[PDB]
């Protein structure tokens, strides 16, 4: 495989390709891109590391050299908020950005598949979609808004309330990637039960973990080293799907049948093409359906945002 | 275990961090520490990967918080050098750091096993132990100066020449961590065979490998990610036998019997007091004979300049 990383230099761009350098199957390539001039550099320093991991760095405009050739692409450019923004507050640095990146993914190379990072993913991932489909080279199978984050902060909120083994829970996340659209399946998460008031804490502490990180910082930036750890846990689920290993299923935000809305996070199954199948995010408790309803119609917001911005 | 890390904020302390939370033992527990105010910021982050490591991060002038009940202490505070520096420019910013986060550690956790990343590294580890006996407290198994990243440097450096895998290379590394004082003994590479041209070769490369980094990312730094990796394996090295397992063996810097100089890097068994034995650095060729002989001049003015630090 190839993997490219656009916006390599960033903290989120740094965390990820030590990790995916260190992890990759033997050889793999890794081409990371970023405007910043210290990208190159970057790529020299991972260089050092004994694993059959080729790697190089580019920097500038051009996204071509680290776009050839490149199997799976992984998007983490773009501002980071600071305390006291929401997510959306982003969309008017960061739109450009992924119209931008976008484009050259869809010259170079239109049948990789491409994990979208940047914030907001909700309108982003829309962005991309139109972008690709304008190109006449979309693939409603190969485009993916990355929410692993929200699974792995689940994961460990969960552990540490039933007193479980963080590594040994897993519990399935639907809907989207901002603190209205993020809905944590507690029902779903198989040897553990929750009581209402469980259930009610848990999701909203799950919901604004973003938003306690970027409060935790200080000005200093959001999520980078869990959200490198999250990225690179999807891309090598990607990868291990694209290799024909059978069984890998992810959460992502994906185009799929529209029964909620245009681009919807459920489970799927990983192939050799993208996504196998979307599976069915199976029986709602009475709060799960309720928070299910009440985010719907902030989702297609989201959603015709993006829409709107490459359209018009 | 107890690891604390002092300079957790910086490029290598955010590197290591990231590695010791995914892969220190179950039940360990990781405090980080620096003077700047993001770092509760980067615990919280890290706090949201599934693992079971507990992790506290602390601000401000007074280390004491991370340091209480420390088994390992892992110091990557202080500045990188810029294009165009050597190591030993930076003693005149890094040694009062150095000299200030030791006697921290002397009040708090005098019995710790204490990892010096600290450049450069000739001279600060000589800081440090004169610090820890003027405060009564000097334990010569239990200090250390981090070489690691010479020795992954090495093997990624033979296995690409010698068409090995990366990660069945091991090369042993002698002397300090300089230009002029690393020096990798290929001689006993087991399995490989270099032409005179190919150790004169790679000898170079792998002394200058800490400048070619710094001139690839051009004002932007020196070596993070591949440091991170390196102290993280040096980390887990000491963790594993200080939890009482047999025959871990790792080349560090470390007060010996003094043969060449006061401190000299050669193998060392580790075990559940610091270092256990230190090993003999073998027969050496006519060529590793001859540079350890012209490096000993250099070594010991390094040494005696943190020695003096101290004690004038
Ligand atoms: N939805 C999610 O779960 C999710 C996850 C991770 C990141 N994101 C988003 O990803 C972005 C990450 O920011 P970060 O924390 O790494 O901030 P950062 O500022 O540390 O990194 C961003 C990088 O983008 C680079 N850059 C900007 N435009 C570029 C372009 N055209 N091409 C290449 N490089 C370019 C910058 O030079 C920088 O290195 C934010 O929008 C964040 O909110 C969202
Ligand atoms: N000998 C080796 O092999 C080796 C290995 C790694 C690092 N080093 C040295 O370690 C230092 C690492 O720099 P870097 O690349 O991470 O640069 P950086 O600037 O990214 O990180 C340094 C950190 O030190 C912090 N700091 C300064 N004084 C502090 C103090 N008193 N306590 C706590 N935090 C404090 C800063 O706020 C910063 O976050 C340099 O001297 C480097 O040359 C040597």
């Amino acid at each position: 495989m190839k993997v490219a990383v656009l916006g390599a230099a960033g903290g989120i761009g740094q965390a990820l390709a030590l990790l995916l350098k260190t992890q990759l199957p033997s050889g793999s390539e890794l081409s990371l891109y970023d405007i910043a001039p210290v990208t190159p550099g970057v790529a020299v320093d991972l260089s050092h590391i004994p694993t059959a991991v080729k790697i190089k760095g580019f920097s500038g405009e051009d996204a071509t050299p680290a776009l050839e050739g490149a199997d799976v692409v992984l998007i983490s450019a773009g501002v980071r908020r600071k305390p006291g923004m929401d997510r959306s507050d982003l969309f008017n640095v960061n739109a450009g950005i992924v119209k931008n990146l976008v484009q050259q993914v869809a010259k170079t190379c239109p049948k990789a598949c491409i994990g979208i990072i940047t914030n907001p993913v909700n309108t982003t991932v829309a962005i991309a979609a139109e972008v690709l489909k304008k190109a006449g080279v979309y693939d409603k199978n190969k485009l993916f808004g990355v929410t692993t984050l929200d699974i792995i902060r689940s994961n460990t909120f969960v552990a540490e309330l039933k007193g479980k083994q963080p590594g040994e829970v897993e519990v399935p996340v639907i809907g989207g990637h901002s603190g209205v659209t993020i809905l944590p399946l507690l029902s779903q998460v198989p040897g553990v039960s929750f009581t209402e008031q469980e259930v009610a804490d848990l999701t909203k502490r799950i919901q604004n973990a973003g938003t306690e990180v970027v409060e935790a910082k200080a000005g200093g930036g959001s999520a980078t080293l869990s959200m490198g750890q999250a990225a690179a846990r999807f891309g090598l689920s990607l990868v291990r799907a694209l290799q024909g290993e059978q069984g890998v299923v992810e959460c992502a935000y994906v185009e799929g049948d529209g029964q909620y809305a245009r681009f919807f996070s459920q489970p799927l199954l990983l192939g050799k093409n993208g996504v196998e199948e979307r599976k069915s995010i199976g029986t709602l408790s009475a709060f799960e359906q309720n928070a299910l309803e009440g985010m719907l119609d902030t989702l297609k917001k989201d959603i015709a945002l993006g829409q709107e911005f490459v359209n018009k």
